[PDB]
């Protein structure tokens, strides 16, 4: 199968639902999109390793809420009622790490399209870190990160772990940029909404 078009297409879904005036985001439906990311840290290498515990770790913990518990919104209502919103562990904690991830995704996807003609990943990589990972790493992490840059596939061997040309990897990538742009302002403003904040 081709990984970046299971991307897109679970993404779409979640886009329509998310752009609808009542959405009802399944943890179930949640959290298997966002399992369909994880392979992408490991393709770009040893500097994405921090991905292991701070997103698939995330993941694999909704996808065992997803058995439970219907929907994000009430996923979240739970820890509010629990008063156990930021504690080491929770669902919502783990969300809203969950949420950065993709947009970390995002950010790569967008500085990939943008720098075509340009076999290096290094400022796709180094921008999408920086902005949305870098300020909740301490020294030590985004200094391995740093070198771990040196060891980026090249853009051609990346399209090629994906299985596709460029053309065809331009239309899905852009296809989940579109997709998830409002779906990170959904996971956002369940947090905002309630005044929980999001850069915790
Ligand atoms: C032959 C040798 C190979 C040596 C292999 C080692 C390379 C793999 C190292 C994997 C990176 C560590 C993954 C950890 C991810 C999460 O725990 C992050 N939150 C850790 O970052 P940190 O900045 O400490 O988190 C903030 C927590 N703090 C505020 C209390 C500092
Ligand atoms: C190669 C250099 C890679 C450095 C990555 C080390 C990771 C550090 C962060 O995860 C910190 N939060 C440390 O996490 P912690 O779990 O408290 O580490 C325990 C240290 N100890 C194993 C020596 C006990």
């Amino acid at each position: 199968d081709k990984p970046l078009r299971k991307i897109s297409a679970a993404f779409k879904k979640l886009a329509i639902i998310v752009n609808s005036p009542n959405p009802e985001v399944p943890v179930t439906q949640f959290s298997h999109a966002c399992s369909l990311v994880s392979p992408l840290f490991g393709c770009l290498g040893i500097a994405f390793k921090f991905a292991e515990m701070d997103y698939v770790a995330k993941v694999d913990d909704l996808v065992r809420a997803s058995s439970s518990i219907s929907t994000l919104v009430v996923m979240m209502d739970k820890d509010i009622e629990a008063d156990c919103v930021r504690k080491a562990g929770s669902h919502t904690r783990n969300l809203l790490r969950v949420k950065r991830g993709l947009d970390m995704v995002k950010v790569l996807f967008e500085q990939i399209i943008a720098s075509e003609g340009d076999n290096s990943l290094k400022d796709p990589a180094t921008k999408s870190y920086a902005q949305v990972f870098a300020p909740h790493h301490g020294w030590a992490i985004r200094k391995a990160v740093s070198l771990g840059m040196y060891a980026l596939p090249t853009r051609a061997h990346l399209l090629n772990m994906l299985k596709e040309d460029e053309a065809a990897a331009k239309i899905h990538m852009q296809s989940y940029v579109n997709s998830s742009a409002p779906l990170i302002t959904y996971l956002d403003n369940l947090f905002l909404s309630k005044q929980l904040g999001i850069d915790w």
